[PDB]
């Protein structure tokens, strides 16, 4: 018979799935970011550049403001207009006639008369242009790993656990257990041999596996705990929707307190714990200490959850049943996003190499 | 006593193994290729070529066909002969006319009168030694990631698993369980604290571990399962091999029907799952529900599969128990694969830089 | 009651913290080393140098001794003492004449008379620059990942499983289990539903999750074994510190014989795996399984180890564990150390290419 422990592997592996939720997952790291590297060299490629080149940035009346492109349009002949808004961007502190100095200074271009700036400006162009070409990797540029956020990631494991952008609060206020599907009892809730449950995320399929009710609370309602039985007092022959203090009793057992670091190999195996646990049968399969004909708390029964997407002859955890193929959704955008990470490593690098070797006065001669 | 469900921890750690088979562990990503940008770069230089280089790669007589080097022997006072592969192929489109002009305007060098054309040269000239170069990674090439393809890895996984470089059917046609080397009882088949198995793969051995037969339909025989046993019929005392119907009637428990991705990682945790789990003894180790004596099958005994290779004295799974060692080895090559992946995305992206310059014209200047 | 095997996934997550104790924990790969590719082009640079340079390296009173810089002293109105150690370095061998004539042949510059060698040393100058740019990263010099060795992550990993910075030996030489300070019987050690463990470290809880007494062995002490129960002879309500023979009959239950391979990924699928087994009550959580009041070894009551540091209500085992935190430590240091390797590899294939091109004579032209 099922009894007290009976279910802490289970318990396990679903909590390692809820404690991902909230805004508990962060990722081991941000997108690398050179856009500072980048546009340091563009100014300093500015700064060395000839002063009649940088006039072209001015309005023709105030040298200190920029100029306005519907009072001086760009020729048509050239293409400026394709690059003026980083040019404009470089040049703005520029006009400034004592800021130009002072960046002539910070750049290591001030010892510079007129010959020798003129070489160095030579090795600048060709740096600042190698640095814009390396700083394109259109493989990341508006892909998913660009595009996804931590934030979104989030919400999608919340969406795994309670089919909400965010976790509920401690009397899970705004929830409904079972998408306001529960009924009858609690194996008509939780599932059986023959027919799937009512949950639809993890957190319900938690709550199907380890919740005591008003009948178990001497034997199978303590399959999740050591000792003391939750306490749910869910009573599901008489009003089938458990309340916020039920399903609270039953989160707790997880670890909501700290962080995880976000990866797709930790994610991909907590979702293998959990997929391998379920125990296919011919029409459903089973999550759970099971005994006999379903999922009805009773300790000859089943403390348990059952799914008809996956059996002994069809289906896969993380493809067919809905939550699962949610996180396995996490897993892929966090592959992507680690690919990203790495490749985005080799233009940051290249960009703070050229900086040093456009602010080396000897290299640039 | 063993009973219903009491293996399915263990179940689960073999099915991790068994779901790796077939054709369904698939690479996250394969080897970062960059020949294509190496071979645009070295077509856009033989294209900015002086037309008397062009002509060195002509027939004597039809200059729109390639020289033979049988009939134009290459000069042995040159390397030409190192480098003519490549050169050659870059030529072939040129040779004709159109082509070559059609190439120009490609490329971006249409624009370039003779002395700017030269200039151009200069750079692109330049621009593709680097690129050759930098094409070079010893420490990949002919190395075990370049050598090892999705195919190898889904072969040595199936030997882990079947002994087999394929899947068996549903049928098991041309499987044969335990090598043929089944005999006498259960017991003599699974092994005990004193022998080993017979089960040479992880297949044999989750049938040790999961497998009903005549005697414990009643309970160890629903030991991996819910509520069902699997029917199995297994009568090791009178026939000792199970046939095909047995066996699959145990590998239904576990996920043949979807795909996994194949990373380092993955392997690891599923080899670290099944590997702590042996319960290591004086003579042999064990791996699965176990009360007395033997893996005979019988409640009050084990259903189980034991090895003499690892003890509480000796040994580790993944280098002296063959199937596991097999594994680990995919584990190892799955390593170099994803630092090979890392690696050659510098190569690709410098290749993509680079044309970008080369396709540059005011960079070229 | 608890019984025999019903520990094993206990044993299993914890024999996974103690197979990577004494030196069996291993480092994938090294972070890459490119000093060696940075000292050959910065001596080829200086093979490459008009004489008059490499004879500033020189005592001025034997020309094939280095310049003494109390001698000689570097003159202030340069930057040499800047980059005289790295001079001097690549300039030492060359003071030898037969030396730098073998050199000029290694680099393949011995080919070129006075004009062309000043055609290469141009670009050589160049090349050198940028090598010595590349060859600097700021995020990784003297970060976690440089400066954390395999050794200084071996000796942490034997602090989380024994409190000391090595594993001790079969006899348990120099180790006093509970840091001494067990007392009274075994729930007073191992903790309760109201208490926490005397554990400190993975090995002693391990000991109370898995450890035999003189009146368990013929039930609740076989928890962790299949048949043999370990044997300790442990009798803590007479003698309350178990002896190192008693130690060693628990410790050879996992597996101290191989090697594991060190990777973040490995770290926290063990840690994931120990941190969601503990259950969650009101005053500790327990590790192990648990009936009745404590874990007191008897097979009504539990074979397990309980913390106050982690309850239903607060606390994160990798954080609020010292054990669990020092091993979560080691799998940042992990992180850190796998993001060095990647972003090296940069660099190392730079210079690597840098190489290539300067010994590659028509390049220099
Ligand atoms: C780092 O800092 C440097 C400055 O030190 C900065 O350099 C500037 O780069 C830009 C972009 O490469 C250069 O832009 C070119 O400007 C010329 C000159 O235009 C003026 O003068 C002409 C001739 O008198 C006038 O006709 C014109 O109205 C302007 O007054 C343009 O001629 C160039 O445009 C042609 O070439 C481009 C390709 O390079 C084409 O894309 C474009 O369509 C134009 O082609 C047309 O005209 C061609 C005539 O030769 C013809 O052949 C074509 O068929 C077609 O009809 C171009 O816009 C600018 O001169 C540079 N400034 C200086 C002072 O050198 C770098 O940009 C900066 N680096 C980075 C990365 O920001
Ligand atoms: C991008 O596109 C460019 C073209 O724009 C292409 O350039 C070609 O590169 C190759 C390889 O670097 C050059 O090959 C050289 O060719 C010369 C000339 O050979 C002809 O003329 C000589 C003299 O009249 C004849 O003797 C000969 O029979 C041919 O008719 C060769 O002299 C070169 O070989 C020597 O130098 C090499 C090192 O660079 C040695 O490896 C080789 O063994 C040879 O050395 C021998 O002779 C030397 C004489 O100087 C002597 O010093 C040595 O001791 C030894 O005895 C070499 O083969 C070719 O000229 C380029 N073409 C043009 C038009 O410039 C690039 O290859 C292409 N980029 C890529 C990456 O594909
Ligand atoms: C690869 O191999 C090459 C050799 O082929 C090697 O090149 C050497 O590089 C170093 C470092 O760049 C060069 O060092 C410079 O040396 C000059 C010359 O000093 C002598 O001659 C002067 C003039 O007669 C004397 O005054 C002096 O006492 C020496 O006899 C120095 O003038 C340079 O120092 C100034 O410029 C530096 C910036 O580049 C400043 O950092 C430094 O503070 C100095 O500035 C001061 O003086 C300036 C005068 O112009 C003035 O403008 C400033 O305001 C300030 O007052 C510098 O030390 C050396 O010449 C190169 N050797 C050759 C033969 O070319 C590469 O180093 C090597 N590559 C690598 C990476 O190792
Ligand atoms: C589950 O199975 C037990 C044992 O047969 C039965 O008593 C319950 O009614 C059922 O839900
Ligand atoms: C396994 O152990 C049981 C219990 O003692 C015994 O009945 C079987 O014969 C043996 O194989
Ligand atoms: C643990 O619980 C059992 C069962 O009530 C009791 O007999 C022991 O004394 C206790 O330590």
């Amino acid at each position: 018979n099922i009894g007290t422990g009976d279910n802490v592997l289970h318990r396990a592996a679903l909590c390692g799935i809820i404690e991902l939720a909230g805004k508990r997952a962060k990722l081991e790291t941000a997108l690398p970011n050179f856009q500072n590297e980048l546009n340091s060299i563009l100014e300093l490629n500015m700064t060395a550049a000839e002063p009649t080149w940088l006039d072209q940035f001015r309005d023709k009346d105030d040298r200190s403001k920029p100029r306005d492109l519907t009072k001086q349009p760009l020729p048509k002949d050239t293409n400026w207009a394709d690059h003026w808004t980083a040019w404009a961007k470089a040049a703005l502190p520029l006009l400034n006639d004592e800021t130009h100095q002072a960046k002539l200074k910070e750049y290591k271009l001030a010892g510079l008369q007129p010959e020798k700036l003129e070489r160095a400006r030579n090795t600048i162009r060709r740096l600042t242009a190698e640095a814009v070409a390396k700083a394109q990797d259109p493989t990341v540029a508006e892909s998913t790993a660009d595009l996804t956020t931590e934030e979104d990631l989030q919400k999608q494991i919340n969406q795994a656990v309670y089919s909400k952008d965010t976790e509920p609060d401690d009397d899970f206020n705004g929830y409904t257990a079972f998408e306001g599907k529960a009924s009858t009892n609690r194996q008509t809730i939780c599932g059986s041999a023959v027919a799937g449950s009512k949950a639809t995320n993890a957190m319900d399929a938690l709550f199907c596996v380890c919740a005591d009710d008003r009948t178990n609370g001497a034997d199978a309602g303590k399959a999740c705990v050591a000792g003391t039985a939750p306490g749910t007092g869910w009573n599901p022959g008489v009003t089938a929707t458990p309340t916020g203090t039920m399903l609270q009793k039953v989160r707790k057992l997880c670890n909501t307190h700290g962080k995880t670091t976000l990866s797709a190999a930790a994610i991909e195996g907590r979702l293998t714990a959990v997929g391998n646990l379920l125990t296919r049968g011919s029409a459903t399969s089973i999550l759970g200490s099971f005994l006999a004909t379903d999922c009805s708390g009773d300790q000859g029964s089943g403390m348990c959850v059952a799914y008809t997407e996956v059996t002994d002859a069809k289906g896969t955890p993380t493809k067919d049943i809905p939550w699962m193929q949610k996180l396995d959704s996490v897993r892929i955008k966090l592959q992507k996003h680690e690919r990203a990470v790495e490749k985005l490593g080799k233009p940051q690098h290249d960009l703070k190499t050229i900086l040093t070797l456009a602010k080396d006065p000897a290299y640039l001669q």
